[PDB]
């Protein structure tokens, strides 16, 4: 299990994450029980489900 403060302490990376979901024109993905937010220059594939760009952690996996 992960907490919100544990996730927010992790660094932001530049790469690709799969199983990406939308939340009002904003993209989110789950990685190591932490939810990351897509920003920067985005390049998407796998029918909007795989996004490459800047991923910043926002919260923990529910």
């Amino acid at each position: 299990a992960t907490t919100d403060a544990e996730c927010l302490s992790k660094p932001a990376f530049d790469g690709t994450l799969s199983n990406v979901w939308k939340e009002g024109d904003s993209r989110y993905a789950n990685f190591e029980n932490c939810i990351y937010e897509l920003s920067g220059i985005g390049i998407g594939y796998d029918n909007d489900t795989s996004w490459n760009g800047h991923w910043t952690p926002v919260r923990a996996a529910d």
